[PDB]
């Protein structure tokens, strides 16, 4: 009842590009992730979980019937036919193996979500490629076929009967699919904090910043953060946690915390371009496991460094795990570009949220 999930299934590393030999999104991400975790110990101190692959049911929750069946289709499509269909989405490659390798990673979500909303498990974390935040309900994008975690909100809600969702999203890029996706809905609050420099840095949204609060019923149940300069540290990323997130996440009160977990705002990223410490994602996992009872289940997203995004993992796992939490070396005070931004997104959601109030 107290132990810490982990869900990773050779299937994940069964796909490919194969158009581009030095793809970034490449399988070497997960097998390095799952070898650090074992040679620091802290695989064998998790609970295995098997993973189970999404039903169409399931995936209908999010995405449409035609999208699942053009996605099914694709393990049957020639190269030319896969990399015809792959360029008429935004970065994205397909591969025969693709909608097999997605269906284990979004039911590896699925089954963490089963085992700790149950209390069989205190928390967990998905090794899982695809990644999921980028993808849309009726296309591709960013590397990610079908969105992991907002299949695992809506599932949590229709079988667990849970009534409200925290996803927060501290990937580098904005999750603009898990945003779409939940624009209009109350029940699931979405936090993404990520590279923008107005606008420069992909996905080139101008809904990426954060006057994007989402609309209708749910006005105010989504927040952007929006780093407009490089190098970001430790600091910056615990500033805005304890000056926005969580305030805002205590109101809300949810009953699982989801966490797009990619690791692209780690030192060394290519193309991230932050400065955090990996060690920085032990205080960041500590800091989100005081709601929902500590249900928090990780999923990963991006991270395109092998050594760096093994270590952003193994210092989430660690405090998953209840190990005590590093000191930072770094001191936790944000730099003025940081601050500006914090500033300007309560400034955005301040008539929603009564904690973000003088
Ligand atoms: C040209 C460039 C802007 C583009 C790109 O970087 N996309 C992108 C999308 C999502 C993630 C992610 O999942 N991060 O966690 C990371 C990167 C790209 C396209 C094709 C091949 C390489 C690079
Ligand atoms: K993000
Ligand atoms: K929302
Ligand atoms: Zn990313």
């Amino acid at each position: 009842a107290t132990g810490t999930g982990l869900v990773y299934v050779d299937a994940f590393t069964r796909f490919h590009c194969l158009w581009d030999a030095s793809h970034p999104e490449c399988p070497a991400r997960v097998s390095t992730v799952m070898e650090m975790l074992e040679t620091e110990g802290l695989l064998g101190r998790c609970v295995q979980v098997e993973a189970r692959a999404v039903t169409e049911d399931e995936l209908l929750l999010v995405h449409t019937k035609e999208y699942v069946e053009l996605m099914k289709s694709t393990q049957n499509m020639t190269e030319e036919e896969l990399k015809t269909l792959a360029e008429k989405y935004d970065s994205v490659y397909l591969h025969p193996g693709f909608f097999s390798s997605a269906c284990l990673s979004v039911g590896s979500v699925l089954q963490l979500v089963d085992k700790v909303m149950t209390s069989q498990l205190r928390n967990g974390f998905s090794i899982n490629r695809p990644p999921g935040h980028h993808a849309q309900a009726d296309k591709m994008n960013g590397f990610c076929m079908f969105n992991n975690l907002a299949i695992a909100a809506r599932y949590a809600q229709k079988r667990h009967r849970v009534q409200r969702v925290l996803i927060v999203d501290w990937d580098v890029h904005h999750g603009q699919g898990i945003q779409y996706i939940f624009e209009e809905d109350p029940s699931v609050l979405y936090f993404s904090v990520h590279r923008y420099e107005d606008g420069s840095f992909w996905p080139h949204l101008k809904e990426s910043d954060s006057s994007s609060v989402g609309s209708g019923a749910g006005q105010g149940y989504n927040i952007n953060l929006p780093w407009n300069k490089v190098g970001m540290e430790s600091g910056d990323y615990i500033t805005a946690f304890q000056q926005l997130l969580l305030p805002v996440a205590y109101e809300f009160q949810p009953q699982l915390v989801l966490v797009a977990a990619g690791f692209d705002a780690v030192i060394g990223d290519p193309k991230g371009g932050m400065q955090v410490s990996p060690e920085c994602f032990s205080i960041l996992t500590h800091m989100l496991k005081g709601v929902a009872q500590g249900r928090l289940v990780l999923a990963l997203e991006g991270g395109f460094n092998l050594q760096s995004t093994a270590e952003g993992v193994c210092a989430s796992m660690r405090s998953l795990l209840g190990d005590p939490c590093p000191h930072l070396p770094s001191s936790g005070a944000p730099c003025e570009s940081a601050l500006k931004s914090i500033s300007k997104t309560i400034s955005d959601l301040y008539p929603f949220w009564k904690s973000l109030q003088t």
